[PDB]
C-alpha cells in the first residue's frame, strides 16, 4: 500500500519486483504526491521503472508541483529512463507551474543527448515559460554552450524558411504585373494582335493563383505573411511579339532559379513536406512553361518575325487561336 | 534463463516475483516442455500463476505430452486456478494424445464446480476421447456420482428437444395434408365453392413452409432430422363449409398447444435461442389463425348457415373471394 | 410418396458435414414439381366425377 | 486489446479452424450473460441479447463449419488446387 | 419422365467418371459446374 | 491598391489564431472584383488612344 516507495527510494530493485508480484498500489499517490515512478526516475534505476510500467503506471502523473517523471529525468540527466519513458507516451510539452517544458530542463542542465532524443520527440524550440524563457535562453544564460548551438541552428531554419516563402510570394505577384502589362500593349490599336493578348491575361491570371497557393501553405506552417511592394515592370512598350515571348522566357527562368533555391534551403534543414510541396506544385509547371516558350520563339523566329508582318499575324491566328 | 522454474515449482512466490522483476524468461521451454506456467497450475499456486500472465506466458502451451495448464489445473482440483485461466483465453476443448479434454479429467477426478465453470465456458458434454468415451462415462465408471446426474440432465435435455422438434415437422406436414383434402373436397362438383377452396390450398402451402423452416433450424442446431410416415386426414367429406372451418379451427388450436409444450420444455433446458425462434417465428401466427378462423365460424354461422344455401353462396363470394 | 423422398433427399445435403448446396436446391426444385404432378390427377379425378381417398 | 496469438496462421483450413473456435467462444460468452441478465430480472437485455446475437452466432457457426468440411474433403491443406479452386468457387 | 430419367442417367456417369465417391474435388466441382 | 489590401485582410482570418471563414471569402470576393474594376479602366484608356504606364 505503501511500502513500496521506500523501496524504489533506496534502489532496492528486488524487493519492489517481489512487493509488486504480490498484489500492491502500482499508481500510489503519496504525502506530497510522489508516485513511485517520480522517485524512480529522480534517481537512476532502469529496472524499477521498468518494472512499474509493465504492472500499469501511468507516465503522466500531476505532482502537486506539476512535474512528472519526464522532468525529473530530463533534469537528472539519465538517458535510458527518457528514452523508455517517451516511448511509452510521456507527453514532452507538459508543463510545470512556473511553466518550463522538459526540453527547458534538458537545456538548463546541459545534456546534450537528452536535447537531441526530446527534439526527435516533438519538442519545440520557441516555448516559453511565464518569465517569457526560451530553452536557447536558458542555455546561453548558464554556459550551456552547444545546446545554444543546435537550438540556434533550428531557429535560424525556420527564419529562413519562413523569409523565403514571403520572398517568393513577392516574385510571383511581380510576374503576374508583367504579364498583365504584356497583354494591354497587344491590344492598342497600333498593335492589333488579339491572342497574343488572350494568351498573356490567362497567363497573369494563372501567376496569381500561384502567389496565393503559397500564402495558404504559410498559413499552413503557423508562420507570418508579410506582403511588400509590388514592382512596376520594366517596359511599358514590349517592341514586337517575338520579343514579349524572349521576355516571358526569361521571366519564367528566373522563377524557376529562385524555387530551385528554395528547394535546396528547405533540403538543408530538413524539411521533407516543404520539398514534397515544391516539387509536386512547381517544378513540374515550371519545366512546361519553359519548353512551350521556347517553342513560340523558335517557331516565331523561323516564320521570319520580326521583321516580317504576316508573320505574327499568322502566327497570333494558327498558333494562339 | 532456467532457475525460475524450480522456484515455480517450490512455491516460491517472491522468488519468481524478484526474479522475473529483472529481465527472464517467461515463456521458458525446459527439458520435456514443461513451461513455469505447467508446474505453477499442477501445485496450487495462484500468485505465480497471476504474474506469469501478467509477464505474457501463453495459456496454450503443447506439452510433449499434449497437456496445458488448464489440463493439469482441472486434474488438481484448484478452482481459482481454473477461473483465472478461462478468463485469460485458455481453450476449454484442447486435447490430448488419449483425446481428453478438460471436461474428461474433471469428471474423472471428481470436481463438481470445476465441472460447473467448465461447462459454463462451452465445454461439450458429448466429447469422446480415442477410446469411444464422454465424460459421462469417467464419471460413472469411477463412483463419482454427481457429475453423473449434471451430465446426464443435459444429455436428456438435448435429446428431448430434437425429439420435440422432429415431432413438430411431423405434425405441421399432417396438417398441410388435411388442409389440402379440404381443399380438393370443395372442388367437386356436387360441392360447388371456389373460393373455399383457394382458401384451403394456400392453407396447405403455408403449412409446408412452416415445417420446412423446422427442419432448417435443426439442421442449424446440429440435430439429425427424422422423418416418418403421414397419417392420412380423418375424413374425406367434409359436410359443409361450417363444419370444414369448425375442423381447421380445432387442428389449429392442436397445432398452438403443441408449441405452447415446445416452448415450456425448451424454457425448461436453458435454451434462450429456441425460445426466441418459437416465440418469434410460430407463436404469433396461431394467434392470428385462430382470431381469423373464430370470425369465420361466427360469420357463417349468423348468415344462416349450413341450413342455408345464399348464406356460404355469399360467404363464398364475398368474404373469401 | 416421391415428393417426400424428394424432400429428405434435399434436406440431407444442407447438414454441415455435407456441404453442397446445389444437390440441396436441385432436390428441393423436384420435391415441389411432384406435388404439382399429384394435384394435377387430383384435379382429373374431380373432373371425371370419382372420388378422392386420400391415405398415409 | 490484446495481440492474435499468432502471426501465422499455417493454412486456409488452420484459418477457418481458428475463426470456428473464435466464433465458439463469443457465442459462450454471449450465453453466459444472457443467463446473468434472466436471474435479475432484466426483460429487455434478455430481448435484445437474443433479437441481435444469438441468431447471428448460429449462422456463422454453421458456415463455418460447412467451410472446413468443404476443405477437408476436397484434401487440403496437403493439397494445393483444393485451396487455389475453394478460393475461386466458393469465396469468389 | 423420360427426360426426367434420361438427365438422371446423365448425372450418374458424368459423376462416376470424374472419380466420385471416393473423390472429393469430383462432387465438389460437379455441385459447382453442372448443378449450379 | 485596393485590391492588394483585401487580399491581405482575406488571407489575416485564415490563420489558426483567427478561425474565421466566411470573413476570409468576402474579402477574397472584393479583391478580385476590385482587379476588374482596374481592367475596365485599361480597356478603356486603350480605347481613347492614350498610353497606359503601370507603376509600383
Amino acid at each position: 500500500g505503501k511500502e513500496l516507495l521506500e523501496a524504489a527510494r533506496a534502489g532496492q530493485d528486488d524487493e519492489v519486483a517481489v512487493l509488486m508480484a504480490r498484489g500492491a498500489e502500482v499508481n500510489a499517490a503519496d504525502d506530497v504526491g510522489v508516485t513511485p515512478l517520480h522517485l524512480a526516475a529522480q534517481r537512476g534505476h532502469l529496472a524499477i521503472v521498468s518494472v512499474l510500467l509493465a504492472f500499469g503506471a501511468s507516465v503522466n502523473a500531476a505532482d502537486l508541483w506539476g512535474q512528472t517523471p519526464l522532468h525529473l529525468a530530463a533534469t537528472a540527466g539519465h538517458l535510458e529512463i527518457v528514452e523508455v519513458l517517451l516511448r511509452s507516451g510521456a507527453s514532452v510539452n507538459a508543463r510545470d507551474n512556473i511553466g518550463h517544458t522538459p526540453l527547458h530542463l534538458a537545456a538548463w542542465a546541459g545534456h546534450l543527448e537528452i536535447v537531441e532524443v526530446l527534439l526527435a520527440y516533438g519538442a519545440d524550440v520557441f516555448a516559453q515559460d511565464k518569465f517569457g524563457k526560451t530553452p536557447f535562453d536558458l542555455a546561453i544564460d548558464n554556459g550551456n554552450e552547444d545546446i545554444a548551438e543546435v537550438l540556434q541552428r533550428l531557429l535560424e531554419c525556420r527564419r529562413d524558411a519562413e523569409a523565403a516563402i514571403n520572398y517568393q510570394i513577392n516574385l510571383e505577384l511581380y510576374a503576374s504585373y508583367v504579364y498583365l502589362s504584356m497583354s494591354y500593349y497587344f491590344d492598342r490599336d497600333d498593335v492589333a494582335l488579339k491572342n497574343f493578348a488572350k494568351y498573356f491575361l490567362h497567363q497573369s491570371h494563372e501567376e496569381r493563383e500561384h502567389a496565393e497557393k503559397l500564402m495558404k501553405l504559410q498559413n499552413q506552417r503557423g508562420g507570418e505573411i508579410s506582403l511588400q511592394s509590388i514592382s512596376s515592370p520594366d517596359s511599358d512598350d514590349w517592341e514586337s511579339g517575338l520579343n514579349a515571348m524572349e521576355s516571358a522566357l526569361h521571366l519564367e527562368k528566373a522563377v524557376n532559379a529562385s524555387l530551385l533555391r528554395l528547394h535546396k534551403l528547405a533540403t538543408d534543414c530538413n524539411d521533407p513536406h516543404l520539398c514534397d510541396f515544391i516539387e509536386t506544385h512547381y517544378l513540374n509547371e515550371q519545366v512546361k512553361a519553359i519548353k512551350e516558350l521556347g517553342d513560340h520563339v523558335t517557331n516565331l523566329r523561323k516564320m521570319g518575325a520580326p521583321e516580317s508582318g504576316l508573320a505574327e499575324y499568322l502566327f497570333d491566328k494558327h498558333t494562339l487561336g
